[PDB]
């Protein structure tokens, strides 16, 4: 009986070394066994592999709590899913554009690059230490893990097109929102006014209009009687706020906004690309860069740095 050492681990912060029979398949000893992203399951031990550390799905009481205290999920499904991802995600190129980590387009991968892109312009704080870790290795230019974990968060593959609304409505549900506040005032003239408070993720996304400065002002929604009224913002707490529609022309003002996504397309085939507000405009778009005084194109989310907001309407 040869053997080698190993360490195993869910979450790659605690290696468990393990005795390894180098007759046996890795699946016979551990069951569904990753090398650097790779499924190992079916290979036989190397000499090489002595010292290296392996995943495994957690199959047992020890590695369940460590699995659920690192990705704040329960889903068996998800360290497959991450992995499956990751051995894709570590093949692209991570381009620092205009100081921000991009992705050089692949797989259909453009809501990616302006979701990462717009996460290191506002002020969010994960919760799963999974994310805290991969989002300061993408910050430092490696991204392959924040965007694997992403795609595994979302439930989405490498390759499936995506919506960057979409996507950071479930990053946000893993972000610390709690103390995040809107109230919101609608006039109808059949029903009167109706106020209502909002926590969390519905405080800080918006779905119908782009204009943060328009929202303050009011805007006009379908009321349930059928009428027209208006909506407008009461109080806002929250670092930063997304306002999201329907793809539109639109005109992006220096020095109004921090980021905004702009697609070209419909609904079924499009391309995203990142707007930026420096000292200029900058257009990033994977690993190209354009930049111009004014900006007007399809704009589908603008976002908007915040504190505190309070209306002068009474
Ligand atoms: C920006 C764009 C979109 C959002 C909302 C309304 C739209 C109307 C027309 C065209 C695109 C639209 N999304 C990328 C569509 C989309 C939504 C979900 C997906 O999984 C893939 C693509
Ligand atoms: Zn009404």
């Amino acid at each position: 009986v040869r053997t080698i050492k190993v360490f195993t681990t869910v979450d790659n912060i605690n290696l468990h070394t393990q005795v390894v029979d180098m007759s046996m398949t890795y699946g016979q000893q551990f069951g569904p066994t990753y090398l650097d992203g790779a499924d190992v399951t079916k290979i036989k031990p190397h000499n090489s592999h002595e010292g290296k550390t392996f995943y495994v799905l957690p199959n047992d009481d020890t590695l369940r709590v460590e699995a659920f205290e690192y990705y704040h999920t329960t889903d068996p499904s998800f360290l497959g899913r991450y992995m499956s991802a990751l051995n894709h995600t570590k093949k692209w190129k991570y381009p620092q554009v205009n100081g921000l980590t991009s992705i050089k387009w692949a797989d259909n991968n453009c809501y990616l690059a302006t979701a990462l892109l717009t996460l290191q312009q506002i002020e969010l704080k994960f919760n799963p230490p999974a994310l805290q870790d991969a989002y300061y290795r993408a910050r430092a230019g490696e991204a392959a893990n924040f965007c694997a974990l992403i795609l595994a968060y979302c439930n989405k593959t490498v390759g499936e097109l995506g919506d960057v609304r979409e996507t950071m409505s479930y990053l946000f549900q893993h972000a610390n929102l709690d103390s995040c506040k809107r109230v919101l005032n609608v006039v109808c003239k059949t029903c009167g006014q109706q106020q209502t408070t909002l926590k969390g993720v519905e405080a800080v996304m918006y779905m119908g209009t782009l204009s943060y400065e328009q929202f303050k002002k009011g805007v006009q929604i379908p009321c349930t009687c059928g009428k027209q009224a208006t909506k407008y913002l009461v109080q806002q707490e929250s670092p930063f706020v997304m306002m999201s529609a329907p793809p539109a022309q639109y005109e992006l003002k220096h020095g109004t906004f921090t980021c905004a996504s702009e697609y070209t397309g419909n609904y079924q085939c499009g391309h995203y690309k990142h707007i930026t507000s420096k000292e200029t405009l900058y257009c990033i778009d994977g690993a190209l860069l354009t930049k111009s005084s004014e900006y007007k194109g399809p704009i589908t989310d603008v976002f908007y740095k915040e504190n505190s907001y309070t209306t002068t309407i009474k």
